[PDB]
């Protein structure tokens, strides 16, 4: 970002109209101007169950490979969309849930109320983090 100087780019990949994946560069190099990856977002929607799953991937420089970093599941459910993310945790082969979000509109899709969560990993337990109304619902 321009706070800490850093310039990456995207390049998006179409399917049916819908994102499907998104390769993350940033160029290390000038004898050459080759953009390096760096990140990669993989989109697996289902129209069916309102569930969108973002996989998120990261260039490991050591062994020149992706390697599974996160994983976000968005569910619809009209009024409520609820976000759940999880950190892969390598010597374990599975994915931890680490946080969670909630947002709630009215019937024109005004935000009402949003909540953020993160996961007590002793209890396992979500311990709420955030909860507001918008000022137009504050009433
Ligand atoms: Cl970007
Ligand atoms: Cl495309
Ligand atoms: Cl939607």
């Amino acid at each position: 970002g321009t706070n800490n100087g850093k310039q990456f780019i995207h390049n998006d990949t179409m399917e049916g109209g819908k994102l499907v994946c998104r390769e993350i560069y940033a160029m290390n190099d000038a004898a050459s101007g080759i953009l390096n990856p760096v990140k990669m977002y993989k989109y697996s929607y289902d129209t069916d169950q309102q569930k969108t799953v973002k996989s998120t991937y990261a260039w490991n420089i050591f062994k020149n490979t992706w390697e599974t970093e996160s994983r976000t599941v968005i569910s619809r459910y009209e009024t409520e969309t609820s976000v759940e993310y999880s950190v892969w945790n390598k010597e374990k082969g599975s994915f931890d849930l680490s946080k969670k979000y909630i947002y709630i509109t009215d019937n024109n899709n005004q935000l009402i109320a949003q909540y953020a969560y993160k996961m007590n990993s002793r209890t396992n337990q979500w311990i709420l983090e955030k909860d507001a109304l918008t000022p137009i619902y504050e009433n």
